[PDB]
């Protein structure tokens, strides 16, 4: 599958969704961002994480 676009690191839409649960729930704070969940998630290497989503 290619349609156009540059192949990147596609887990970008899977932090994207991590970081807007935050708010969705009543987050606080403006600590909270792509980035600073990403961080977050490599501790995990995206190994049980990945699992949140199953099939």
């Amino acid at each position: 599958a290619k349609v156009q676009a540059y192949v990147s690191d596609e887990i970008v839409y899977k932090i994207n969704k991590i970081v807007e649960r935050r708010r969705a729930e009543g987050a606080k704070s403006t600590d909270v961002s792509f980035s600073s969940i990403s961080t977050m998630l490599l501790e995990l290497g995206l190994r049980v994480y990945e699992a949140q989503m199953e099939r």
